[PDB]
């Protein structure tokens, strides 16, 4: 089992190109599962979930090539059930659901199990399918779905903001008859680029990005070639790397407008930032952080996926640092690990109260989850001595290379491999 050996402290200083993001290729490769024709996916990161997404394509009956692209050829789609072993390591499965029934007429998807981080049921998914007119039985385990002909556009409203419910239902709804309308859909950047795939296939939508989102039927989509927008998160991440370490950085293939909140919060720790249409720069001058309030929400609010790495943030800046989760409430597993190393907080509900120290040390720590986690491997960086992070495979899962992007930017960071 592959473990990550860090050496610190280190300033980070430098360039990293930002790749696509891992949750926009994930639904929109979901999505070509409604193409008749061939389509490209330009832009795509190199990570575990799209192995595995690739996969449970290929288990579909879907030809699948890649590189920096993804190509996808859904024309013989002869298989159509999500196993259980595929499912357990990637919750995003549940995204074939959707397109299977609303093209195919039929759909089985393993039903996602318990999670460290939190409930996570997909009752909206489920329920947005049923308002769309398909049948859904639970057997042996398995979620699967059926209609007799095409699904019939519906006015659905959201008992709670989706991202993986809007999804569903938006992509399902592309081949419906009729118009759907999704009130209080989520708004995410990665939902509007999901939109626009679609949308260059010859579906019919407006409204994304809006708590509105409305969608009108059509009888096919073709196919065609789309590039995948810059990953927020991993931008988040790299710039949080530069403004613990005292460091300076330039993102590169960047889009500043998905970051307004995290850019915020940055400034407010203290960074120097400059923005471009495809850049974001980021100097701390050498200065230590300044702690910040955060509040975890649905976009363009403070993203949940952010929340470890300014924990960590918090963890090592002058201050009392607060943070309150309102997505997972139980995401607060590395605090714990962070403690390890040296640093001082306590978790009161779905809040926690940090209190900054000078430095961190290198510990043994784990790693549990796919984008907080790396808030680890950022520790290992800054702290003192020697850190190893263990079961870095959940890392891998949502970073492209990043201990290749960490060491340009001088970090001192080795993969060891266990085997
Ligand atoms: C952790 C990841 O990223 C996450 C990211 O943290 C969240 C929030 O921004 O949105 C995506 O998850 P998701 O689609 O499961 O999350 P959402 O559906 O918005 O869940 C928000 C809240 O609603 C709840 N929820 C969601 C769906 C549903 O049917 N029922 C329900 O109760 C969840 O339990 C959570 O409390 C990302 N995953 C992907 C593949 O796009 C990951 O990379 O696997």
């Amino acid at each position: 089992m592959d473990k990550f050996r860090v050496q610190g402290p280190t300033r980070l200083q430098g360039e990293v190109t930002i790749s696509g993001a891992k949750n926009a290729a994930l639904p929109i490769l979901f999505a070509a599962l409604l193409a008749e024709e061939p389509v490209e996916i330009q832009n795509v990161p190199k990570l575990k979930d799209i192995d595995t997404t690739m996969k449970l394509l290929t288990q579909l009956g879907t030809k699948v090539e890649r590189x920096g692209s993804v190509w996808i050829d859904a024309s013989n789609v002869n298989n159509f059930s999500a196993p259980y072993d595929l499912v357990k390591t990637m919750r995003a499965s549940i995204w074939a659901l959707g397109p299977l029934v609303a093209r195919f007429g039929q759909g089985q998807v393993s039903l996602p199990g318990g999670c460290a981080i939190g409930a996570r049921p997909v009752d909206l998914h489920i329920f947005g399918l049923e308002k769309l007119g398909a049948e859904i039985k639970l057997e042996e385990g398995y979620v699967k779905a059926s209609v007799n002909g095409r699904l019939k556009g519906a006015h659905i409203v959201m008992d709670k903001v989706s991202v993986g419910a809007t999804v569903t239902i938006m992509s399902a709804a592309t081949l419906a008859e009729g118009t759907t309308i999704i009130e209080n859909a989520a708004r995410e950047p990665e939902i509007v680029d999901t939109a626009n795939f679609l949308v260059a296939l010859g579906a019919k939508i407006s409204g994304q990005g809006t708590d509105r989102i409305t969608i009108e039927g059509v009888e096919r989509l073709g196919g065609g070639v789309y590039r995948v927008l810059p990953d927020r998160i991993e931008t988040g991440t790299f710039l949080v790397a530069a403004a613990i370490s005292g460091g300076k950085i330039v993102c590169r293939n960047a889009q500043p407008d998905t970051l307004d909140a995290v850019l915020a919060k940055l400034r407010e720790a203290g960074a120097d930032i400059e923005t471009g249409e495809d850049w974001i720069s980021l100097d701390m001058h050498g200065k230590r952080p300044k702690a910040v309030t955060v509040r975890t929400a649905p976009h363009p609010a403070f993203p949940t996926d952010m929340q470890a790495q300014f924990t960590l943030l918090n963890l090592v800046a002058e201050g009392t640092g607060v943070i309150t989760e309102t997505i997972f409430e139980n995401r607060f597993m590395h605090v714990p690990e962070l403690i390890r190393m040296g640093a001082h907080a306590e978790i009161e509900s779905n809040t926690v109260i940090c209190h900054g120290v000078e430095k961190l040390s290198g510990a043994q720590v784990m790693a549990t989850d796919l984008r907080a986690s790396a808030s680890l491997v950022l520790a290992g960086c800054i702290a003192e001595g020697t850190t190893v992070v263990d079961r870095i495979y959940h890392i891998d899962r949502g970073y492209e290379r990043i201990e290749d992007k960490l060491r340009a930017l001088g970090a001192n960071i080795e993969r060891v491999k266990g085997e």
